[PDB]
């Protein structure tokens, strides 16, 4: 099975998903300096009033909130897309120290940790036909720097020693997702894929500008979940961030100047 191990870890990962080493594969490196400003772009258009959290889910790669998506509950419109893309769920990236954890890095700073939330066009009708469309997924990248906490972030962490191992879940109903955005919304944008396989070339990347700030007492939560299930040998579940590929042939715009 795929990981984040020695011998499971990304360089691995081609083996088996040969699109590892295709035209339009993310995480990139975000070269402030080269990225374009695009005057065109619209701004983003984040929609989450009515968003019905559903579950909190440790996967064993990493721990995931699922929201429902049969209607359009929470969206993300403008910006970059065409279209109305729905809120699927939110997951998180981080590191075993504050220096490393994110996929995207900024002029080759990385951060403490990336949360990536995930929406899909909705002219696709679910989700699963959407990853097989170069326009089909929308993925909203948030960088974490460690300082002060984010309230907004503390029912989630209140949680994770209720699913410590691969495959627990728990409730987690009315949980607002406005309450981890950052108080601007300007970005950077590519064409890009899937973070971890099936590594799927879908991806409208809407990267933020701003980080969030949480505290060290809660990025510290995030890593004593497990990437083992229950009854295993234990290994902590940090470092599950895959490095940043080559850009290739593909600009990033930004949406300020
Ligand atoms: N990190 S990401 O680019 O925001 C991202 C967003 C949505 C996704 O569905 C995936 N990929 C995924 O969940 N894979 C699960 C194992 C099944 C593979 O067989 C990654
Ligand atoms: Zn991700």
């Amino acid at each position: 099975h795929w990981g984040y191990g020695k011998h499971n870890g990304p360089e691995h990962w081609h083996k088996d998903f040969p699109i590892a080493k295709g035209e339009r594969q993310s995480p990139v490196d975000i070269d402030t300096h080269t990225a374009k400003y695009d005057p065109s772009l619209k701004p983003l258009s984040v929609s989450y009033d009515q968003a019905t959290s559903l579950r909190i889910l440790n996967n064993g790669h990493s721990f995931q909130v699922t929201f429902d998506d049969s209607q359009d509950k929470a969206v993300l419109k403008g910006g970059p897309l065409d279209g109305t893309y729905r809120l699927l769920q939110f997951h998180f990236h981080w590191g075993s120290l504050d220096g490393q954890g994110s996929e995207h890095t900024v002029d080759k700073k990385k951060y403490a940790a990336e949360l990536h939330l995930v929406h899909w066009n909705t002219k696709y009708g679910d989700v699963g036909k959407a990853v097989q469309q170069p326009d089909g997924l929308a993925v909203l990248g948030i960088f974490l720097k460690v300082g002060s906490a984010k309230p907004g972030l503390q029912k989630v962490v209140d949680v994770l020693d209720s699913i410590k191992t691969e495959g627990k879940s728990a409730d987690f109903t009315n949980f607002d997702p406005r309450g981890l955005l950052p108080e601007s919304l300007d970005y950077w944008t590519y064409p890009g894929s899937l973070t971890t396989p099936p590594l799927a070339e879908c991806v409208t990347w809407i990267v933020l500008k701003e980080p969030i700030s949480v505290s060290s007492e809660q990025v510290l939560k995030f890593r004593k979940l497990n990437f083992n299930g229950e009854g295993e040998p234990e290994e902590l579940m940090v470092d599950n961030w895959r490095p940043a590929q080559p850009l290739k042939n593909r600009q990033i715009k930004a949406s300020f100047k």
